[PDB]
């Protein structure tokens, strides 16, 4: 059929050929011209409109001739390819938000597209945004009426995922819009909780600036001891520099982020390892004192048993082995 | 007293100034040299004598001059620090290994360094030259009678540390020396466990022509488990390449670490082997499969039971991630 047609007006479309497709367009009846650029085009794992794929691949020339000329409906969804992930849903809005494509997005929305239609997951545009990080995109969505409240399918805002991947400057802005720094995922997880276990401190000092609220990880921890476990010390640092917990929760964090400098390979320290284990241990001997109790050897990790005082740990900070074992242990018994 | 020229002797043996240690010593008898020489100096928590300074600083001039005419005792023990650890029972020969002092070493075992001394935790200057990799000082320790086997106080070889700082020379020498590839530390973890945990696939290549490893890194482990836990994919892979449900265990816990390993996370490569890992175990009772109830952490989301509901959730970042929380949390906990 015209099904033939319609491949090569995607062909022209996809790759920005708007000679070509202006050629292909020109004396076609309204009828076929719907269907032309309406067709479902399978390439790949993508099914896509022409506007679609322009949209996706930055053609901001093509995109041009058909909202302008042939007036194409900016409501078309279809499923495009992403990197490596399939997304259903996604409108030529979504696709030249995610893509970065500054241009394409402005001619979108400006010629009427709704900038808060939503995937299957329920990610705006201005979500794509925000998880890439176009600052540009980012403000302009919102200046142009976009909704930075709309979360994910797991209640995951723009706020949440934009602090998780770093974008510090993209982070700010959203708070001064008066973002809610307090939404809460079906994880529990709050901005801050996203922002603590990738240590993105000046983003953790933002929030802050922005009365942000401490709450328990609904379902698991406090946002320091996200950093503690973790190991982002300077993180874990800065947030024990707010209301905290006289000795009790402050010192469960220096106990476990000591106990994450260990157990980690990666950033593995026995010197820090012990550097806060100790540390804890005066914080629980001050003035008056608070004790642990200790789990059995545990035949595993040899049959060393947790220190319960100051001098016990100071025996250990001549032994790596130990004093690496002695966190395995230390963490286990916060964690299982 | 005398103290006063012995710290002259000690400052000229630690800055390596072998005219100016010679022009202290030459006009004293016997009776002194010995104080000179045999002084316990303390430089923060650390004893150390004039000889054992020479050798941990690797001023071979000096160490030449104490051990040819002053004929001072290799036997001499102090308390040393290095890579920020004070070490006890440190001999010259001993800092001079784990410091790579090539001809240091070779000054010391000629005048009768005891190759086989340990410190306090047993460790041989064969390990600290393993720990840091020198394969010239373990070569010549080694074929002038060092003991690959005598292991620190927890059962640790020479091998082990080898194979964890990763030095693969250092590690094919010892095995060709035939050092033996399945002790087991006071962990239960055999050389292979800790080559896996820092996934250095070429020694663990170099094990395999040898060796079979049993259980436990500290945990109940296999190697191969040491491996899917610490996202070594690569070598988990090498390792499933020999004998067996313990399959389906690695490629899941394989799998669901790539989620929560911020490190090295791949939430594409989270399914796969988790996909993979979807054969037989679930609706029997194929073979036994006990998901855990919906707990609020990873949201209320339930693993995947059927091949089918993995396949649904194969696009969706978010979910995915709690996926592999979940996989982990029910072969760990
Ligand atoms: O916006 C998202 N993902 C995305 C899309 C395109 C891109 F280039 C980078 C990231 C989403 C996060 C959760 C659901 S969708
Ligand atoms: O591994 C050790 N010592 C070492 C390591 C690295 C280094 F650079 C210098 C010395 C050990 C000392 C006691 C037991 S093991």
């Amino acid at each position: 059929h015209m099904e033939g047609l319609a491949g090569y007006v995607y062909k022209a479309a996809s790759e920005g050929k708007v000679l070509t497709l202006a050629a292909l367009l020109l004396n076609r009846s309204e009828s076929d011209i719907r269907y032309l650029l309406g067709y479902v085009s399978q390439q790949g794992g993508q099914r896509s409109t022409p506007l679609i794929i322009a949209a996706r691949n930055g053609h901001a020339k093509v995109v041009r001739l058909l909202l302008e000329h042939y007036r194409v409906q900016t409501q078309q969804t279809g499923t495009v390819r992403f990197d490596g992930y399939v997304i259903d849903g996604a409108t030529a809005l979504w696709c030249a938000a995610g893509a970065g494509h500054f241009e394409v997005v402005k001619l979108l929305v400006s010629h009427g597209a709704n900038v808060n239609h939503t995937t299957v997951t329920n990610s705006t545009p201005l979500r794509a945004a925000c998880f890439d990080g176009r600052l540009d995109i980012v403000k302009y969505l919102v200046e142009n009426n976009a909704n930075i409240s709309i979360a994910n399918k797991y209640d995951n805002t723009c706020l949440m995922i934009a602090a998780y991947k770093g974008h510090t400057d993209v982070v700010r802005y959203l708070l001064e819009q008066r973002a809610d720094p307090n939404a809460k995922a079906h994880c529990g997880a709050t901005a801050l909780h996203f922002a603590a276990e990738a240590g993105h401190i000046d983003i953790v000092k933002e929030l802050i600036k922005w009365r942000a609220a401490i709450v328990v990880n609904g379902h698991g921890m406090t946002p320091l001891k996200v950093a503690a476990e973790s190991c982002k010390a300077d993180v874990v640092e800065l947030l024990l520099s707010h209301a905290d917990c006289d000795r009790r929760s402050r010192i469960e964090a220096l106990e476990l982020l000591g106990a994450s400098f260990a157990n980690d390979r990666e950033n593995y320290d026995i010197i820090k390892t012990y550097h806060y284990l100790y540390l804890a241990m005066l914080e629980r001997f001050q003035d008056g004192i608070l004790e642990k109790e200790v789990l059995p050897p545990i035949h595993a990790y040899g049959n060393r048993t947790e220190c319960r005082n100051p001098q016990e740990l100071e025996s250990i900070r001549q032994d790596r082995d130990a004093l690496h074992m002695e966190g395995l242990i230390v963490r286990e018994r916060i964690l299982g």
